[PDB]
DNA sequence: CTGTATATTGCG
DNA sequence: TCGCAATAATACA
């Protein structure tokens, strides 16, 4: 069964792939294999001004491809077994398929990622967007883009979800139109995190 | 009275 | 501790 996320302009899906004991193989494989982006990779450009990501990323998918967000492009690495494995399953259960994966590690609930679309030029339009959950349980958030600021023009709830171990979150076309999303500071979490957001990328 | 868009600071 | 409007400076269209 699937949890059905929807509202204007959100249409979200929500499942558990993956029971605690593959979870847990899963998790420590990832932490085991994947190589993460230090230094220049790690920095971005937002308002003016450059920082380093407050977690770790990596990319990996099929050689050509390109990923550029906010001043910072990332070339994939060729796919390794537990990237393929996860890769197709998510293609057997959801009928999707996917050329690249980006991987953001959050080391506790310090570690965040800031409110944003996933609106690339090189995405595919409407393609869905597949995210899946490794070890502690974050909070997902989603705020529509008229409902935000000084004075907004919609007054739309913000949706709130939790991300367990071993889930996954389908991200369908329009969600990433009209709703921004993030990760936010959860101070009592102390335990590392690692999402996989499986993509399908223009060459 | 009025373009649009975007990581931490500075509040509450 | 959590949420979030303001905004570091441009870069557009
Ligand atoms: O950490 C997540 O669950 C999603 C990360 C994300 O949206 C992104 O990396 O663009
Ligand atoms: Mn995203």
């Amino acid at each position: 069964s699937w949890r059905h996320i929807r509202a204007e302009g959100l249409d979200s899906s929500y499942t558990v792939l993956f029971g605690k004991a593959e979870a847990d193989e899963i998790f420590q494989e990832l932490e085991k294999e994947v190589e993460y982006f230090t230094g220049a990779l790690a920095r971005v450009q937002v308002f003016g001004k450059w920082h380093s990501v407050p977690r770790k990323q990596a990319t990996y998918g099929d050689a050509g491809l390109t990923y550029t967000f906010s001043g910072l492009t990332l070339s994939p690495k060729p796919w390794i077994p537990v990237l393929e494995r996860i890769r197709d399953h998510v293609s057997g259960v959801t009928g999707q398929t996917f050329n690249f994966v980006l991987i953001n590690r959050y080391k506790d609930g310090s570690d965040h990622i800031g409110e944003h679309r996933d609106d690339c030029r090189e995405l595919a339009p409407g393609s869905p967007i597949a995210s899946v959950s490794f070890g502690a349980s974050r909070d997902f958030v989603f705020r529509h883009k008229d409902s935000r600021g000084k004075s907004p023009s919609r007054r739309v709830a913000v949706v709130r979800l939790p991300l367990a171990h071993g889930s996954l979150l389908m991200m369908n076309h329009p969600t990433n139109t009209h709703w921004y999303h993030s990760l936010p500071v959860r101070k009592k979490v102390l335990a590392p995190r690692v999402n996989l957001t499986f993509r399908k990328i223009l060459l």
